C-alpha cells in the first residue's frame, strides 16, 4: 500500500522542512535579564565574536566600510569578490590599517580563486570564505580541502554553502573550520524558483549542525533573516552565527548611493547570482532590487542584539551555548499571523518593526 | 534516523501550536439555549464575575473611566501603571467611591513597584497584577510571592505573563491567585517577531491550565482576541476569564480622544512596550496604532456576552465550568476562509463583525 | 507526555476539519461519460428528485417564484419563513397550482411554528424543513418528533442543522426523514466568528452520514458551496443533495430588485440571522450584502448539474450512489492555487467560473 | 473510533496530494556541473528527446512554427487538433519539409478522430496524442488500444490525461507508448473547480510512475509548470519530459497576434475546453486569457534548460535517468515565500523570473 503522498518509496520525500516563520522559541525557567545576557559567540574554530553578525559577501553589502562598521560593531564583514584581485586585497588592507580589526573575504573555486586567495591572505585576511552555490560539489570540497593544507595555520577557511547533514560532515572532513548554511533562502535568491532546489532554512540548520557539532565546528546561518528574532531562532537551532545581507543593505556603510523615488529612501540590493551582478547565455539565480534606508549601521546593530538579548532572557539562556539549547514550539499559518501585530493600522514608525 | 523536520533530538520541537483561528467549538448536546446560559466565572480564586471579561492594564485602555464601566458590565479593569504612584492610587480611590466597584491595579518588579502596590493596597484594590513580559523569569515569581506573603490577606496577586505548563507552575509554587498567558499573541505585539519567542494562544491556554487546574488556579487568556468568538474557545480551552485589549481600545470610554482622519472615527492603541509608551537604546516590543471607534462600551459588552451566550447554547454548556469542558475540531487554511463569510460584499454594517 | 497540541486529553482537539477547498474527487475508472450519468438523488425518505440541488430558505433566495422554477428544474425550493403564516401558506399555494410541482417550507420552533406548520400542511406542502442554527438542541428534537407523530403520514420533515455524528444520530432517532448537515458554513455566515462554534463542512457530512447512512435517511448537505464542483464533493462525501443560498441569489428568480452600482448589477443577499432580517440587544449570526447578477435560473442549474455530470464521468460513476463511493484526495494551500486557474489574466467571462 | 478527518473509512480520504509548490529537491553529493549536465531524456519508448520538453496541443501554443522551433530546440510540438483534418495533416507536412523534423499531433476519441489519425499518420507524424481529459474512461483505452494495434509499427501512441496509478497501469495493458499525466493542474484548467476533481501534480506523477516505471514507460509531465524549477521537480518525482501550454503560448513561434494593452504586451492563452475554444449548453472547463510576451522561444528554452541544468548540479545528476533518483523536501506555505525572493522591491527584470 502507498506512502501517503504517493509511490512505494517512504524517503523520496525525505523529510519535513522548516523556516523560521513555521517556528518560535518557548520561554523558559530564566535567571537571566536582556542586559545580563552574553552574545559572544564562535565564528569559527579559532575566532569568536562579540556579536554573533557577519555582513554578506554581496557588492551591494560589504567593501571596506562596512566590514570595518561591522568590526567595530563587535561582528566581522566578508568582502565580496566582484573586484579585481588588487581591489579586493587593498580593501582587507584598509580594514586591517584601521586598528587590527578583524576581516574576511570571499573567493570562488578554480586557479584565479587561487590567486585571490593567496593575495588575500597575504594581505592579513582573518577568514577566507569560499563562496559558492553548493558546497557539495566535489571541486568545492577540495578547493576547501586545498587552502587548509596550504594556508591553514595561517587563516581560517570556511565552506559554503550548505542544506543538508552529508554536505555539511563533507566539509568538515575536507578540513572546514566553519561550515555556512542556506541554500535558497535569501531574499533575493532565486534558486529554489529557477532550478527548483533548496532547504527550508531552521531544518537546514538543524541537519547541518547534526554533522557540525559533533566535530566542534561552528555553523553560520546565511540568509532569509528578516527581524531580529530570526537571529536568536537561527542561534537555537544550533547555529553560532548569522550572516545579513537585506538587514544590513540598507545601511549607510553599505555600498552604493541613496535612491530618492517618491521621496522616499532606498538603497539598491542585488543577487550575485542576478544579471547585473555577474555582468545572452547567463542563467540568473538571484534578482536586482531595492531595499528600504536603514541609516547608520551601529542602530541597526543595536536593535538586532537587543532583540537577540530579549530571546536570552525569555530562555533563561545567559549565554549563546545555551541558547542553542532551547526548544521550538512549530505554529501553522494562523499563528504567523497572530505573530506579528495584527488588526491595527500601524501609524508611528518602529525601529525593529 | 533523523526526526522528520531535522536532527537527531525528538524535544527539540517540542509540540505543535494552536492559535484561536485553528480551532472551532464543537456544537453538542443542548439543553441550553442562549438566554439561559450564565455567564459567571472566576476572575482569581476568591473574586468571582459576572461577565468573564477584565480590560488590558494599558495606557489606551483602563483608566478610571473604564474600570468603573467595565465593574459596572459585571467585569473588572485593571488599571496600567504608566502613570506615577499617586494617580494611579488616586484612580483607584476614583473607582472605589462610585458603589464599591471591583477593581485591579498592574505593577511592575522591585522596589519601586513594591512601593507601587503598597500604595494601590491602602487605595483598596482588589487585585494586584503582577504585569510582565515573562513571569518565569526569577525576579518575577519573588515578586509575586512577596506580595502574597505579605498582603495576600488583603488582596489577590495574579501573575503573568506564561506560555508554558512550567511556568505556569512555578506561579502556582509561588502562591499565584491567578495565573495570565500570553506571550506575544497581542494585536500591538512584536515579541513574536523582536525575539522570536512564544506559543500560540490555544496551546498555551491548554498547557498553563494542565498545571493550574489541578492546583485549583484559574486562568486569564491575555491578548490576541478579536472576536466574540475567541473569548468562548479561550474559556472552552481552560481559561475562567479574558483580558481585552484592541476589542476595547475603541470605546468611548478608553482613555483617548476620537481621531478624524478620513471623515472615519479611530483611536489611538499602542503596547505598553511601544516606543511612544516607554517615553536610543530603547528595544520595544510592540507598536503604536489606532483602532476604529466602536462606541460606548456596554454595546461593546452586550455584543460579545452575546457571542459566548450562543456559544454556551451551542455547546450545550449552562455555566462556563461546563464550557471549559468543550471539545474543538482543528481546521485548515481553507476551513478559516469558510468561516468567515465569504464570496459577498458586505454592504451593511455589523454591530459583531 | 503530552498531546502534541496541549494538555493530557487526546480528545480535547476530537478530530481535523476539512471543508471542500481542502479535497478534490479521484477519477477512477470510467464506463461512464457526462451525457449518461444519471444525476436523480433522495431529497428525503419518500421523495426522489430528479437534480439533486435545493435552494435556500431565505428571504432574499426562495420565495413563490424561485420555488416554480426549482421544481420545474428538476430540484426543489424551501419558501423561506420571514413572513407572516397566512402569506406563507399562500406561496405554497401559489406553487401547488402551477401544476403539481414540489415545495417545502421552512418553520421554526415553538406554538407559533406549530400554527405555521398546520397551516403550511394544509396548504399541501410536500416537505416540512424545521429550520434551527442548532437541531441538536432539546426543543428542535422535540419539534421535530412532534410533527413527525402528528402529520408525519402526510408530509416529510426534514430537521437542521447538524454538524456532528452524534447530532444526526438524534435526529434519526427523533425520526427525521432527512437531515441537513451545516453549522457555520454559509456565505453569509458568521457562527463560526461570533460565537467561535461550527465543523469543516467536508467532515461535518462524513460525519452525519456514519449516522444517517446506516439509518436509511439522506443527507442535505447546506451552505459553503461557491462552485459546481463543491456539489460533486458533497454527494461523494454522503450527501445525497445540496442546499444553494449564494449560487442562486444572483438569479432572476431570486426575490428583491436589480441593483446598478457602478454600472455593474447585483443582487442583495442576506443571512436570516443578519441585523436587516431580524428586524438593540440582538446578536446577529450573519450578514447583509450582495452578489453579482446571474440571470435566468435555468441556466445557473444547467451549468451546475453540468459540472456534476463531468465529476461523474471521471468518477465512473453512473449515478449519485456510486458517486457517493468515490475517494478523495487531501491537497494543501498549494494544491489550491493549482487547482484553481493560474497565471493568467482572465479576459473573457466564463459561465461556471 | 473515526478517522481523524471524518467517518468510519480510512480509505475515503485515500492520501494526501502534493504540487510543485509543496516541495524542493535536496541539494547532494556532486561531480556534475551545470555545464556538464546531459539534458536528453525518453518522450516515449522509441523516441529519445535531446531536451526533454514538448509544447502544448493547444489553438494558441502549437502550429507549425512552434512545432519546427521545438523540434530544432531539440525538443518536439504537439500540433493541435481545433482544426480540419486537412489542414492538420497539412501542418505535419510543413513540419517534416523543414529538415526531417520531430512531430506530434493530437486526436480525440471516436470515427472522425479514427479518420483523423489515419490522415496524419500518411501524413509521416512521429507521435500520435490521444488528447482526452479522462483517461481512464474506456472509450479512451479502447481508442489507445486500436491505434496501436493498427498502426502501432509505424507510430507512437502516447495517452492521457491521467492522475492515477490504476489509470496509468490500464494505459500501459492498452499498449501506451507513453502516459501523459495530469488531471487539472493546467495554468487555464477549471477542471477542480467546475467538477472538484483532481490530483496535484507531484503525487499524481509520483503514482503513475508507480505503475509506467516498472513497464519500462516513459511518463510525460503535463500542465502546473510555471518555473524552470517546476520542470526539475516533475523529472526528479519520475516524469520523463515536460508539456508545457502557458511558458511556451508568450513566445513569438505560439500562433496569434501580439496584444497591446498599457503599452504592454501580451498574447491569448485559452484552454480548448474554455467557451472560445469549443466554438448554451456547453460546459466548459476552461478559461480564455492572455499571459505576457516572452519574445523568441529559443530564448525561453534557453532558461528553462539552464534551470534543469543548475539542479543536475545540485542534486549530482549526470543525466536525467539519475535526477528521477533525486529527493524531495516538503514544505509549509511559509517556506514558499522564503523560496521565492521576498523583502524586496524587484526593479529589474530578470530573464527567468
Ligand atoms: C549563491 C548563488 C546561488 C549564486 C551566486 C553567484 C552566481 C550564481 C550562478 C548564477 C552563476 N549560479 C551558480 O553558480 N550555480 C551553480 C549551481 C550548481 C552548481 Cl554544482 C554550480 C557549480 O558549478 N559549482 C561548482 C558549485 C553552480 C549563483
Ligand atoms: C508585554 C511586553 C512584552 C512588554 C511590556 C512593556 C515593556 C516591554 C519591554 C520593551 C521593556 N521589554 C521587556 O520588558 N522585555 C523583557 C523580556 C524578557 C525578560 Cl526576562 C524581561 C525581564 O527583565 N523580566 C524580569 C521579565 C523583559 C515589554
Ligand atoms: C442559521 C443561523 C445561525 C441563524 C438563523 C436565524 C437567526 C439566528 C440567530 C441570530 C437568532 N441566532 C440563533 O438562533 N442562535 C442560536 C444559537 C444556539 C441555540 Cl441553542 C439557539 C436556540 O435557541 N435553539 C433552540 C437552537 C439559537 C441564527
Ligand atoms: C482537458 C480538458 C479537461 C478538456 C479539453 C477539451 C474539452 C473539454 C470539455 C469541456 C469538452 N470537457 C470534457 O471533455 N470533459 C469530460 C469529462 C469526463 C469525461 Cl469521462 C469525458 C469523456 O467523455 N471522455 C470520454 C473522457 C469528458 C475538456
Ligand atoms: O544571487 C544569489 N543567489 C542565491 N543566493 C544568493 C545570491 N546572492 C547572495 N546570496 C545569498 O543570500 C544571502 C543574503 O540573504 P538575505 O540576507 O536573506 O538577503 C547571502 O549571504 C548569500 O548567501
Ligand atoms: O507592547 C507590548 N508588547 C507585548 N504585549 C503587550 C504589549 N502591550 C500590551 N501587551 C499585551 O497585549 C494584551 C492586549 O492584546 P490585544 O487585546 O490582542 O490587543 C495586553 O493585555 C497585554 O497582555
Ligand atoms: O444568518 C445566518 N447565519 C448562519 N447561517 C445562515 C444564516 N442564514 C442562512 N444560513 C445558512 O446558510 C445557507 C446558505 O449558505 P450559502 O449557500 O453558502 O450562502 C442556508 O441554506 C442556511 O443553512
Ligand atoms: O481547457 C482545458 N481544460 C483543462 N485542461 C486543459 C485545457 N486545455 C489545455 N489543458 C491542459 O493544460 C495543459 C497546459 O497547462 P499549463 O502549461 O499549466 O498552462 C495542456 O497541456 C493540457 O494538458
Amino acid at each position: 500500500d502507498p506512502v501517503p503522498t504517493g509511490g512505494d518509496d517512504p524517503h523520496k520525500v525525505a523529510m519535513l522542512g522548516l523556516t523560521f516563520d513555521d517556528v518560535l522559541l518557548l520561554p523558559a525557567a530564566s535567571d537571566v535579564v536582556p542586559a545580563t545576557a552574553d552574545t559572544s559567540s564562535q565564528l569559527t574554530k579559532k575566532i569568536r565574536l562579540k556579536v554573533p553578525l557577519v555582513s554578506s559577501a554581496m557588492d551591494t553589502v560589504t567593501e571596506s566600510r562596512m566590514a570595518i562598521a561591522m568590526a567595530r560593531a563587535g561582528g566581522m564583514g566578508v568582502l565580496h569578490r566582484n573586484l579585481p584581485v588588487a581591489e579586493q586585497a587593498g580593501q582587507v588592507e584598509m580594514v586591517k590599517r584601521s586598528g587590527g580589526l578583524l576581516v574576511g573575504a570571499a573567493v570562488g573555486v578554480g586557479g584565479d580563486a587561487w590567486v585571490r586567495a593567496m593575495m588575500l591572505v597575504d594581505a592579513g585576511v582573518d577568514v577566507l570564505v569560499v563562496d559558492t552555490a553548493h558546497a557539495h560539489n566535489r571541486l568545492v570540497l577540495d578547493m576547501v580541502g586545498k587552502l587548509k593544507s596550504e594556508v591553514g595555520d595561517r587563516v581560517e577557511v570556511v565552506g559554503g554553502n550548505v542544506a543538508t547533514r552529508s554536505a555539511a560532515a563533507a566539509l568538515v572532513d575536507a578540513g572546514a573550520d566553519a561550515v555556512k548554511v542556506g541554500v535558497g533562502p535569501g531574499s533575493i535568491c532565486t534558486t529554489r524558483v529557477v532550478a527548483g532546489v533548496g532547504a527550508p532554512q531552521i531544518t537546514a540548520i538543524l541537519e547541518a549542525v547534526a554533522a557540525c557539532r559533533p566535530a566542534g565546528v561552528p555553523v553560520i546561518a546565511d540568509g532569509g533573516l528578516q527581524y531580529s528574532g530570526d537571529i536568536a531562532k537561527a542561534l537555537a537551532a544550533g547555529a553560532s552565527t548569522a550572516m545579513l545581507g537585506s538587514l544590513l543593505a540598507g545601511t549607510a556603510e553599505a555600498p552604493g548611493e541613496l535612491i530618492f523615488v517618491n521621496g522616499k529612501q532606498y538603497k539598491s540590493y542585488r543577487g550575485m547570482g542576478s544579471l547585473g551582478a555577474m555582468r545572452d547565455k547567463l542563467v540568473p539565480e538571484g534578482i536586482e532590487g531595492r531595499v528600504p534606508f536603514r541609516g547608520p549601521l551601529s542602530s541597526v546593530i543595536h536593535q538586532l542584539t537587543g532583540g537577540l538579548r530579549a530571546a536570552m532572557g525569555y530562555t533563561g539562556s545567559p549565554t549563546i551555548e545555551v541558547l542553542q539549547q532551547a526548544q521550538f514550539v512549530r505554529i501553522t499559518p494562523a499563528g504567523l499571523k497572530e505573530s506579528h501585530p495584527h488588526d491595527v493600522a500601524m501609524t508611528v514608525e518602529a525601529p525593529n518593526y
